[PDB]
């Protein structure tokens, strides 16, 4: 038994000033003057209490090039807790000629011991031939994942054709499977990728002039229109741009079942940032790539408008040194990602709540419950309600801090960005009602997190 | 030397009453005040269709396309044609010289009206890169079919269809695209085999318009990346329509065609006791008849530019009964070279959708400027070649196959009541039809070599 009082709560819909009241792992009762017989007082008066945030967008313990993402399970899910989030969900990676529960069996162990709150898995798909359709049947059922990655970039690694997309968006009707797809049109970035060699532009730069807007929009309206054509549901992951918030608003707006995700760095980081003297724009190299700046405020206008719903970190980081490195002589071989776990929540907060682009309420529907609701995990995490896993968060939203390498909490030798003046500030982190972190203070254990078994598709 | 007068001349532009005096191959003068008169007294003169859609003599299937390159040339000419352009087919592992040796052979001889060859692309593979300098130069192609459908039959992938806009551009050549999306046709093919739906109305059902827009939009997207130009050809339904005019309204070069079937039939006439539908697969599909008023705006406004018939005739008997068991084994095609002309005029102007003078550019004119035939074809001016129709209005007539000219035993449009009808044809100022007779010859027809791309 736990007791927070003092705290004005902030949900997707209410914010009211109450006492929670923590019993065991869930919430319990909720108000003023409650039963509080004998338990652990916790002082929240000045803070704002919310819901653990949820990070569907995750790639811990990875691997990209021959070489692995820096955080595993472990250092990731830690940094994610000191950032403000209680849950993550990972994308679990199958190998073309692929027991599918095999690589799920991969994933688990990946994280077994390590991770230190809870988390998901997604599924992705390589290609689907009938020994794969068969194996869905399984996974959903017993191994409890219900969202499945298509690439549709990154040819010869991980890039599926609208076959294999279309016949997994019927599967998935059939089965009540969100998709999800990376929507960049792998044919058209190789050719422009191998071109900018020919000429010998290798700076990290010309990442981001190798795969223009107009790929991401081209994409993601296909896969918008097989999603039509097959009657299922998508999220499109990462949407960067504003060529491809057009295409999601006007399938929303005809009534289809699209959903949308941006993350932190395309809200808050332009491309002007790249174009930098020494080897400094591998730091922003990850796909897709920044963007110009007018995109920023489109990109706001839909989380506001209800057009994107959900925001993820997509992190998958690796170290300057050594490993963003490898590809000093050219930017293909630059492994693709950054480490954006911790400050997704706060910079959602400081850009966005602060300067008057979305209310309270959304900046936890944007963060926390919207994400729930879509992979199947509501109502055990993404709100403060009886019933719900006490994943809270205590949040002061007075201090004024700068972010950095020398003060974040993932294994890396960088901060994206460093430098920021930004307010809010993590206090303490319950996940299902045990202390993550204290006062700013690791007092966590490993192995703690559990996994969470995710129900099957239902609107919102 | 000729002498047309009496003739009410109606061009892209102009329209006004003056003769027309034709001297060797071409036009010469034309105006107020011992060559051979042909009084045009009552009938318009306008200048001869071109049909930028066209496959004479082509194979699919193990079967072959009915008309062949006389025949077909011929029908053309009957229904007020007097230039088309074929598709020259490319097999993969393709001497790309060796495939046009075959489609010069297919006409020579047989041709009676002037004729030219898009290029159909396979891959865009290294080799045949290098292949496509000496086409656009020494073989007189500057136009390029990608079939984006067909899934392992004519099937090319982004790849080759981005590598193809690219060269296309550095080139000076217009690349075409047959829109719909392959992969999402076959599921949905072999799908509804699956559940034993075999009539040949669910050829329709199978690729629904949301895959040709889907196509149309992407491979406008491509173009948009390269800076190359497009030309889609046969927009069926509104779906691609809305995808062309929006990147048009944004300023790039994409062009659009459709055919008179989608102006002047929808799927109801499918749904048909016996084996009757077959007479209508071809691919797109015949669509919901809403579209009829989408596609007929885009014409007047400006957002189509091209009427093509993309014949490709089978018979009802043996040929198309290839697949009673199944619609797959359909081969594709109608016969719409003929009726074409005058379905764009009975249809189009006789109603009020059309001006006089767009139905010229609708059929004629804006075809040759982008296919690069302009001026030799396409209008009626001092220098352009006599491609002459003449062609009285006030004819009333039913379409049917017991009185068209092409060679296959049904008529898509067949009972339609109808207005207008060609009179005379004359190809390079020689007569290819006097009177409603056939008095032209086989091999007449010349090749037409087509300059590289430039706007409208
Ligand atoms: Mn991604
Ligand atoms: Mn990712
Ligand atoms: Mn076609
Ligand atoms: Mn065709």
């Amino acid at each position: 038994k736990k007791w927070i009082r003092g705290g004005t709560v902030v949900t997707a819909a209410d914010t009211y000033q109450a006492d929670v009241l923590i019993e065991g792992e869930r919430v319990v009762a909720i108000g003023h003057q409650l039963s509080v017989n004998g338990a652990e007082e916790i002082d929240a008066t000045g803070c704002y209490v919310i819901p653990g945030g949820i990070d569907p967008h995750t790639h811990l313990d990875m691997p990209f090039g021959g070489t692995v993402t820096a955080d595993d399970f472990f250092t990731g899910t830690r940094a994610a807790a000191f950032g403000g989030t209680t849950s993550i969900v990972d994308f679990c990676l199958t190998k073309k000629g692929e027991s599918l529960k095999s690589a799920i069996a991969t994933w688990h162990e990946k994280a077994r011991g390590k991770a230190v709150i809870d988390y998901g898995f997604h599924l992705m798909i390589a290609e689907a031939n009938d020994q794969v359709l068969e194996e869905l049947e399984s996974v959903i059922s017993s191994e409890g994942i219900t969202s499945l990655k298509v690439f549709m970039a990154y040819k010869n690694v991980f890039q599926a054709d609208d076959e294999t997309l279309f016949k997994t968006l019927v599967k998935a009707k059939e089965l009540g499977a969100l998709v999800q797809v990376h929507a960049e049109n792998g044919d058209v970035l190789d050719y422009l990728t191998k071109k900018a060699l020919a000429e010998g532009n290798t700076d990290p730069i010309y990442h981001a002039y190798t795969r223009p807007p107009e790929a991401e929009g081209e994409a993601t309206g296909r896969a918008i229109a097989l999603t039509a054509l097959a009657g299922s549901q998508l999220y499109v992951v990462h949407v960067s741009c504003a060529s491809a918030v057009q295409r999601i608003a006007e399938a929303r707006e005809k009534g289809w079942n699209v959903y949308g995700e941006t993350c932190p760095q395309y809200l808050a980081l332009d491309v002007s940032i790249m174009d930098q003297p020494d080897f400094e724009g591998a730091k922003y190299v990850w796909s897709p790539p920044l963007r110009e700046k007018w995109n920023q405020e489109v990109l706001w206008s839909a989380l506001k408008n209800g057009i994107l719903q959900t925001v993820g970190s997509d992190h998958c980081p690796f170290n300057f040194r050594g490993q963003k490195e490898l590809g000093r002589g050219d930017f293909t071989k630059i492994p693709n990602g950054g480490p954006l776990i911790e400050d997704r929540l706060t910079i959602l907060y400081s850009e966005g709540v602060r300067q008057g682009r979305i209310s309270l309420n959304q900046f936890v529907d944007i963060s926390s419950t919207k994400a729930a609701k879509l992979f199947g995990m509501f109502p055990r995490k993404g709100t403060i309600a009886v019933g719900s896993d006490a994943d809270i968060v205590i949040f002061d939203p007075h201090v004024k801090r700068t972010l950095s390498v020398e003060t974040h909490h993932m294994n890396v030798d960088y901060n994206p960005f460093e430098g920021m003046e930004v307010y809010g500030e993590v206090v303490s982190v319950l996940s299902r009602g045990s202390f993550v972190v204290r006062d700013k203070q690791f007092v966590g254990q490993a192995g703690s997190g559990q996994y969470i078994k995710r129900t099957t598709f239902e609107q919102p």
